[PDB]
Formats: structure tokens, C-alpha cells, sequence
């Protein structure tokens, strides 16, 4: 049978992966601002 | 103690704003798809 | 012959709303921080 | 110039990590949905 929302689920997943990459990028910017800390 | 530039918060908040827009987009398209499917 | 399961989409929508709640809370925390910055 | 405690930034990072967990869980749910649709 044809799953009527197949293309939609694929699109939602792709958007979520893009958003996940955005969060990774944010986390990376934060890590880069903290990376030179030797102690705390 | 360790500190960072306060303006980093504004960069973070800008990206989060965008994350929010992305989530809103996805919620909207799901609501639209559910409306279109008329089960009888 | 189609296969349709609206519960799958409702589940995804529920998770997206939960995500949006968390993201709104984080934005609020950063706005609070930026308010405090302005005052020194 | 204005400086914020590095710990405030580590806290934001912790919330971002929680957001990443949420997106991962949702991506996993969609992936599982799409596997299941193969058999209908």
C-alpha cells in the first residue's frame, strides 16, 4: 500500500536533521569560547 | 574566575529564535496535513 | 489502497510542542541574563 | 566592557544538550515509523 505521509515524514526528518546541525553549531561556538579554559 | 563576552548571549538567542521558527513550521505543516486527510 | 495513521503525526506534533516549550524556557533564561547585563 | 560568568554559558550548553536529546529522540521515532511503513 501507499503510505500517504511518506514524503512528509521524510521532509520532517530532513528538517529535524538540519535543526540538529544548527544546535551542534551553537554548541560548537560555545565550546570554542570555552576551549582555552585550563582550570576552573 | 572565568568569563566570556556578554554579547555571545545575543548570538545564541538569534539562533534559538530561528530554531523556534523551524519548530513552528513543522507543527504547522503537520496540522495542515491532518486537516487535508478526511477519514470517513 | 492507502495506509494512513494519524496517531503517528500526532505523536510527532506532541514531541515538537514539548521541544518548543523547552526552547521558550531557554530563551527566557537568556533574556533574563541580558536584562542583568544592561544594568551594570 | 561587559562579561558574564562562564558557568552561565555552561548552563546554556546543558540546556542545548537537552534540546539535542529531544531532536534525537524524535528523529529516532520517525526513522522507526518509516521502517514500519515498509511492511504495510
Amino acid at each position: 500500500s501507499y503510505y500517504i505521509d511518506a514524503d512528509l515524514l521524510r521532509e520532517i526528518k530532513q528538517h529535524l536533521k538540519q535543526q540538529q546541525e544548527g544546535l551542534s553549531h551553537l554548541i560548537s561556538i560555545i565550546k570554542d569560547d570555552l576551549e582555552d579554559i585550563k582550570l576552573v
